[PDB]
């Protein structure tokens, strides 16, 4: 039913999901001269990540994006709560266009960004349910630039598109390191309280943004950017610029897990 552009289009999702028009919502600009530095915050420690169980997983198009199912044994060691990985997709804008990521960082956006969704274990049973529930949710954004080599770990998921172009089309993925799909120095990243990106737009999400961004070829950007469609059959229309447009920050604080020379913000 909802969609980015159109009359259910993103500017008209508040008319429908009320909590999309609330106001700590995702994704925001992250301005580093606003961040504060919290010297507490704890590394994020990925469990099971270089090998996502032994078996093929599932990769759909749900018509919105390309998801991948990850199995629960995979979680975050470094967080309040016990974060259990329940999947991961994707979000870009399209060939010729500028953007796609849904996140910015001192207002700049990258083409493409990936979400790993995790939900708090130790309170609830189900992605589900824990998707309505204060914190429920922890997801980990990875903002993706565009590099000069082809990245292996993104072409595990990429090379199968060409399996899933119609909606609902689903195809499987042999297990790979899920470790390097995420940029370098993983103990530099952005925490803020936020919401579910797409429509019910729940604030249940406790936001982890990294700082340092993953690259791809130009080749696998414009594979990522117009394989897909977003119907089920012809005619048939290509699934592009599936990102939400910038929230305000309402007041929120951005807490930064790291701090350097000459950062915008101090101790
Ligand atoms: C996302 O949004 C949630 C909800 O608003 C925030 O969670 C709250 O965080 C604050 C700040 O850390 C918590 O308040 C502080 O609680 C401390 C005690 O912590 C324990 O007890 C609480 C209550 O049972 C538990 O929630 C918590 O897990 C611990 O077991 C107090 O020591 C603090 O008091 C001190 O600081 C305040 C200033 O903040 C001073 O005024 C006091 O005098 C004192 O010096 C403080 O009260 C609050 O409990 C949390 N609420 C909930 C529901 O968890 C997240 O922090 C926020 N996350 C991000 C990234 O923004
Ligand atoms: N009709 C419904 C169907 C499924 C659900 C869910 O359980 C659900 C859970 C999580 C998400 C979701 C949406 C966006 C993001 S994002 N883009 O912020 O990473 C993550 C999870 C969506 C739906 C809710 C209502
Ligand atoms: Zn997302």
């Amino acid at each position: 039913h909802w969609t980015y552009e159109g009359p259910h289009g993103q500017d008209h999702w508040p008319a429908s999901y009320p909590e999309c028009g609330n106001n700590a919502q995702s994704p925001i600009d992250i301005q580093t001269d606003s961040v504060t530095f919290d010297p507490d915050l704890p590394a994020l420690q990925p469990h099971g990540y270089d090998q996502p169980g032994t078996e093929p997983l599932d990769l759909h198009n749900n018509g919105h994006t390309v998801q991948l199912s990850l199995p629960s044994t995979l979680y975050l060691g470094g967080l309040p709560r016990k974060y259990v990985a329940a999947q991961l997709h994707l979000h870009w804008g399209q060939k010729g266009s500028p953007g796609g990521s849904e996140h910015q960082i001192n207002s700049e956006a990258t083409f493409a960004e990936l979400h790993i969704v995790h939900y708090d274990s130790d309170s609830y049973d189900s992605l589900s349910e824990a998707a309505e529930r204060p914190q429920g949710l922890a997801v980990l954004g990875i903002l993706i630039e565009v590099g000069e080599t082809k990245n292996i770990a993104y072409e595990h998921i990429l090379s199968h598109l060409h399996e899933v172009r119609h909606k609902d089309q689903k195809t499987s993925v042999p297990p790979f390191n899920l470790r390097e799909l995420l940029p370098k120095q993983l103990g530099q990243y952005f925490r803020y309280n936020g919401s579910l990106t797409t429509p019910p737009c729940y604030q249940s999400v406790l936001w982890t943004v990294f700082y340092r961004r993953s690259q791809i070829s130009m080749e696998q950007l414009e594979k990522l950017q117009g394989t897909l469609f977003s119907t089920e059959e012809e005619p048939s229309k290509l699934l592009v610029q599936n990102y939400r447009a910038l929230q305000p920050l309402n007041q929120r604080m951005v807490f930064a897990s790291f701090i350097q020379a000459g950062s915008s913000y101090t101790t």
